[PDB]
């Protein structure tokens, strides 16, 4: 349609409108609000400056999106104080080489369920429970008996110690085994399916609204974006899920070696680890079924109640309620994304009539929402991992 | 089917009319010249891109605003309100009402010393016990600057810094000499001297004690900003049409925005001081290291019973200088300045290059707020309010960027700042945790 029909369709529609009101004004009554109907250069520079101004706000989401998804692989005091064990596709841990070491001089046996369900190793810790709380706790809540039975009857605890054994035996065997340790200090599982998702967002905010103030109108460009968001959102949330579990165990079960009580050079070489010299493998020692039971127990009554219902069990729609009380809002901001993608999708299936705006484009305001819903989560995530390790700094202080 | 309904569809249909003309303008290699044709009450006869009027003057404005080709969205007037007024207020944790908020037991582990405006520390009542038996001499500037320990710490500095390198480990004494002979450290130790006396002395002594920390001693001036930033919609002069259009309103925001941002960057400034010194100028008690009583005492704070505070003891001049010269060697070179002048209240610009190491968010997003704001300010000042009527002043105002985006840049600037602050306050924390392991 050439420039003629461009105007005729306007003149017709804008005439059909003005006639409709009169045709419907057969009625007569009393009312006061009767809104009844029947520079160009300096006003322009307000736009030229704004268009390029708003073109960069989205452009500064190109950046942050890539920047915020550096967690999933891409492209150092925080590093060496972070656990390194990592779940691999075969549900068996996968660890970087040369970061730990384990004394194999004693024939260690894998403590199975019986080591946990023994009526003694639950009775001994039973009194150990109040030995913490009974000092100040509400003495009416001293019914910590069933609490010991709580994790005891929880048939999930089997899978816990099982994986713990899987975390256990893997360090024993060297790098010459069919379960080799990764050579680079990093681990990475879903870096590919997300890397093709971030460049998807770029291409979306890039071409779709260079300056098409109103163009997002294909059932493809919609889906070519919805699939980008749901992948990047879950993948990040997936890390927060798996990273929470994989560090919860290495802390509750494993324990720094005490025979090498020399803490004068342990801090020393740990600094060289930051330098670039080869790492000194830190030595760990396991813990008997008694205190590992005293770990899982205390670690429950301190975390929010939704923890055991979510983390111990093993887009998520299950960790989000637990995650709520730490972060500000990784969900309310996410609503506005699912709403505009909905109302735009509902319309584009029928035939804008739904999202009317000529100031900036719609795809500019969705990507401006996605960046800020992911920012909350990562900001919320790093607070959880800081909270759980904190309690580990407390449970460690008591027994050792 | 009354006047409301019949006018509603008209405004809606004519809105779709204008927007489809835009849709019709669809060609590849989109230029950067777009139609600002929508400066009217209903655009007409713009093919350029390719009887007795009343005098009430109040119904003349609101009516003309009711029918505007571009003012056809009130879901956006709320996302401004429903989000910004809420998340701006919420993100400000420099005050709190008596209702729900997010703070788990982690607050207890956080150090608790407040900086009273008189530059003297204010400590929450009864959260520390101290060895009041030995009334030793409070430390003095010459106690540090003795020629004895300045050599000793270096001898210890080689120790912890031995496994980093040997060849490039040529000399660092001059640095250690520097951190002592600096002109300001005297305030630090004197400020450290102000710690002990108030800590050991009784509660109601001439040096007072508080019930809860008011460490957000800007709570008055910052609440006035939230009393202000609501000038968008919520406050008394809730002029619903044309939010953020009157130049009087806009200049209120900038002043109210900047005061809210410098406050937070002053809060992380301040708390960076009060955490660092206390960590390096004190230590736990080597006598009463009973782990048993320790944990039950902490957990007592969660219960709400009167907690029995912890025991600490002032540190040796040796380890303090060692801790000082160490923390002045791990953090970026800027640190030595941002920790010194804090008792000499300014500026604050020196913290920005430091904090921007962690996250690239705040240093660039904040710049994007003053830009759009200044640009929108220039827009209205160029259009003399007395010259043009309101029906057009809005349509050119929102042309400079909608409201729910501008006042949202501040949030994703503010929240971005706090998100990287808590990293820095934690970065220096475990930095000291790694060092405290050595002194133990």
């Amino acid at each position: 349609m050439s420039a003629s029909l461009i105007l005729d369709e306007y003149l017709k529609k804008t005439a059909s409108a003005v006639l409709d009101v009169a045709d419907s004004f057969e009625k007569i009554k009393g009312e006061i609000q009767s809104p009844e109907e029947a520079k160009m250069s300096v006003a322009r520079v307000g736009q030229e400056n704004n268009r390029k101004r708003a073109d960069q706000a989205a452009d500064e989401i190109r950046t942050i999106m890539e920047d915020i998804t550096g967690s999933l692989s891409g492209a150092p005091l925080e590093e060496e104080n972070k656990v390194h064990i990592g779940i691999m596709n075969n549900k068996t841990p996968s660890i970087v080489c040369g970061y730990y070491t384990m004394d194999t001089s004693i024939s260690s046996e894998p403590l199975s369920l019986t080591d946990f369900q023994n009526p003694t190793v639950i009775a001994n810790v039973t009194k150990r429970m109040e030995s913490i709380f009974s000092k100040v706790d509400s003495a009416r809540s001293t019914r910590f008996d069933a609490f010991v039975n709580g994790v005891a009857n929880n048939m999930d605890i089997k899978s816990s110690i099982d994986w713990a054994n899987m975390v256990e035996n893997v360090i024993k065997l060297p790098d010459s085994t069919p379960n080799p340790c990764s050579v680079d200090t990093i681990v990475s599982r879903d870096a590919s399916v997300v890397k093709t998702a971030v460049n998807d967002i770029y291409a979306s905010v890039g071409k779709s609204y260079c300056r098409p103030a109103t163009q997002l109108t294909f059932m493809s460009e919609i889906e070519k974006l919805r699939k980008a968001a749901v992948v990047c959102f879950e993948a990040l949330m997936s890390d927060t899920r798996e990273r929470a579990f994989v560090e919860f165990l290495f802390y509750v079960s494993f324990k720094e070696d005490a025979s090498n009580t020399n803490s004068k050079l342990f801090v020393q070489n740990k600094l060289s680890s930051m330098s670039g010299n080869p790492r000194q493998p830190i030595k760990l020692v396991r813990r008997s079924a008694e205190e590992t039971l005293f770990g899982l127990c205390f670690m429950f009554k301190v975390m929010p109640p939704e923890f055991m219902n979510c983390i111990f069990n093993f887009y998520g729609t299950c960790l989000t309620p637990l995650l709520r009380k730490y972060g500000s809002s990784f969900e309310k901001s996410w609503a506005h994304f699912e709403e505009i993608l909905s109302e735009r999708a509902n319309a584009v299936k029928k035939f804008c009539l739904d999202a009317v705006a000529n100031l900036t484009g719609p795809v500019y305001v969705l990507i401006l929402d996605l960046v800020r819903t992911l920012s909350a989560q990562r900001s919320c995530s790093t607070k959880f991992l800081r909270e759980i390790k904190e309690n580990y700094l407390l449970w460690n202080r008591f027994v050792s």
